[PDB]
This record gives structure tokens, C-alpha cells and sequence, in this order.
């Protein structure tokens, strides 16, 4: 399986940018209502960038 989710690395480049679009998405979320959706994106990049170093190749 992990051959097929390796291949799939391929949308990690086209996911990173997938979040930049929503991050400028939250300009239309509600001042109070910008912060519980608006920010969450900020949390899945924040543990996303220990990730990469962990990641570290591996079985690949």
C-alpha cells in the first residue's frame, strides 16, 4: 500500500498550496467566526512541519 500512497506524495506540493488559497479564504470568515475555522488551517500546517523532517525518506 505504501507504493500507492508514496505515488501519491505527487498532491503533497499541490496540497501545500491547496491551504494557501483557504488561508486567504478566511478575509471572508465572520470576525468572530474567523477564528475557529480561519485558524484551524494554521494548526494542520503548524504539525505538518515536523512532518517533513520525521518523514525522513523511510521505507518510501
Amino acid at each position: 500500500i505504501g507504493t500507492t500512497l508514496v505515488a501519491l506524495s505527487s498532491f503533497t506540493p499541490v496540497l501545500v498550496i491547496l491551504l494557501g488559497v483557504v488561508g486567504l479564504s478566511a478575509l471572508t470568515g465572520y470576525l468572530d467566526y474567523v477564528l475557529l475555522p480561519a485558524l484551524a488551517i494554521f494548526i494542520g500546517l503548524t504539525i505538518y512541519a515536523i512532518q517533513r523532517k520525521r518523514q525522513a525518506d523511510a521505507s518510501s
